[PDB]
């Protein structure tokens, strides 16, 4: 074993590697969304900015898990980052709904990771997940839900001014 | 009697205790409204902020009446703060209309208190009510009426963009 | 269910609503204590200030739980805020002892909430309680115990100068 | 009549002259108290300072009434300022109790003046009394009551350290 390794189960190590991949995947999905809003036939700059920010944040989440893996004496094993499910995200509202779904899926994975850490009596890992991941996920999910609610109420995407004005007022 | 008490009728003391309860109740109603607008399926942050501010102001109004009670040598007797009449405030417009109704009810109570103070020849209490309560109430009522008027004209709540844009432009 | 809701048991939602009420109740108790010390026949300004501060802090605790409820997709249901058990708090020492009792009761409720969150495998809620509530409660309880100890040792309330000097030196 | 006089009853003019004398008398009483605490066999400097401040404030109250008299076109008629009832004020507590009595007597006179102004339909005079006199009196009375309460509780004057420590902590 690594000279630093202590109370770090092989199953936790494997789950952290899976979580790294999932965060990198989420980063890629958000990058895809960002570049959709930069298309000349979509042209919502603040939607593009919002999703690019989310992409960079997910990369940071992945890098922090890589740091944790090494700190605990685990070994990072990278896998392919799969392409996102869509090229065309159809609308600001649809992208926000897809983002909400993604964030909930990431949250579910983190909750499973916390359950594993609890089962293996790894309080450092539990604390790490709680401190750096779980509260962030809840905040992100609430924000996306709020955005979805507002866009729906405004009449997006059928009401032509809705996404435009949301881009200016909420995301600007 | 309290060593400080002078020209302070028992009926005024009792009416001040009732007014304290009413201000605390109003504070609670506004708190309820504020947290409705923070729901993920409502998500109007500036409505939430507006009503939270009103909640805190009503608490301050109650505390100032408690200070008056002690200053005059009366004794504060607290009562239960009843829960607001609604959990779900339905819309920004409806909340503003309910707030207007509440503020007018508080104003009516203050006018009755001023009448009592006048009848008991208590000019200090009359002046206190006039100086710190009556002008504030008139200002609040006018503001809420203005908000109701604008929301109605904009087409709230049926017009989906109305509350959103009012939240941004008037309450932002 | 709310679009944001994930891993949030109905029993936790209900327990959070109960905790909101308890924090609002504690706020009201402290407000009662504060206004007792402002009486002309008590006249301990720093006791009054201390308890008013505690009242405002408890309100903030309640508001933070309301924010949590909405963040997790629960629904706030408010109840009556019952009046405190006493109008007359008798002495600085007695008020501090009653405050200690209250803070321990709030702590017990929070520990029961944490146990529920643990049983329902809700690490976000566990973390929230730990991070924002449990350490604060322990600190508050220790502080009140220290105050009680000092007031008792000084001879309060029989020793007339004790509460006066404690008001100046400890609470001033 | 004076070219400026309007809605200013001769009875109000006379009552203002009486009030001027009473404020000057109160100023003199407080001056007497102040110089008692400066005696080498009393030697409570902050009691002396407190009462000297009150003396100067009462003079200002008198001067403001003189200004009002002239503003309304009344004519100031001064009378003798009677000496205070005591040369020796016996103790800090006794002086505070005598001050409380004096302030309540001044307040009673002001309430009678307000009643007269009300009866003569002189809203400017009513407002003047309310704005500049009544709230000040209530504040002064509450403060003196608080001081009396604290001195009594501390054991003044029999408890030798009470007035000394009150002089340092409350009046210092
Ligand atoms: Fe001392
Ligand atoms: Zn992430
Ligand atoms: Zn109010
Ligand atoms: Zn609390
Ligand atoms: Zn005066």
């Amino acid at each position: 074993p690594s000279q630093v390794r202590q109370n770090y189960h092989q199953d936790a190590e494997a789950a952290i590697n899976r979580q790294i991949n999932l965060e990198l995947y989420a980063s890629y999905v958000y990058l895809s969304m960002s570049c959709y809003f930069d298309r000349d036939d979509v042209a919502l700059k603040n939607f593009a900015k919002y999703f690019l920010h989310q992409s960079h944040e997910e990369r940071e989440h992945a890098e922090k898990l890589m740091k944790l893996q090494n700190q605990r004496g685990g070994r990072i094993f990278l896998q392919d980052i799969k392409k996102p499910d869509r090229d065309d995200w159809e609308s600001g509202l649809n992208a926000m709904e897809c983002a909400l779904h993604l964030e909930k899926s990431v949250n579910q994975s983190l909750l499973e990771l916390h359950k594993l850490a609890t089962d293996k009596n790894d309080p450092h890992l539990c604390d790490f997940i709680e401190t750096y991941y779980l509260s962030e996920q809840v905040k992100s999910i609430k924000e996306l839900g709020d955005h979805v609610t507002n866009l729906r109420k405004m009449g997006a995407p059928e009401a032509g001014m809705a996404e435009y004005l949301f881009d200016k007022h909420t995301l600007g």
